[PDB]
């Protein structure tokens, strides 16, 4: 039941090519874009169950990133892969409706990990 859309922002390909497919056997759709502000474009448009950002690029580091998805998403959950920047703008994202922030770590294990057993306890 349910489609299930994962999106993420990071440095695609190696991050892209984990989580592409064996997300995509879990019954989701995988897809990864360049670190955060490309996500928000295609937000424009859409809106994933389980969004991940990345957090190195653009100007609070990622945070920022979030920032941008609650001005035009204030509920759509992100995951970011790091916290060491101003974590003042991850407050915006808990109260937005973020998902959370997971340590650089991340693939299928650490991702899916957070992913599945938090759909979860949203259900529908
Ligand atoms: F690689 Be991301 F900037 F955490």
């Amino acid at each position: 039941m349910q489609r299930g859309i994962v999106w993420v922002v990071d440095d695609d390909s190696s991050i892209r090519w984990v989580l592409e497919r064996a997300l995509a056997g879990a019954g989701l759709t995988c897809t990864t874009f360049e670190n955060g502000n490309e996500v928000l474009a295609a937000l424009a448009s859409k809106t994933p169950d389980v969004l991940l950002s990345d957090i190195r690029m653009p100007g609070m580091d990622g945070l920022a990133l979030l920032k941008q998805i609650k001005q035009r998403h204030p509920m759509l959950p992100v995951i970011i892969m790091t916290a060491h920047s101003d974590l003042d703008a991850a407050v915006s994202a808990y109260q937005q409706g973020a998902f959370d922030y997971l340590p650089k770590p991340f693939d299928i294990d650490e991702a899916v990990a957070l992913v599945e057993r938090a759909i979860s306890h949203y259900q529908e």
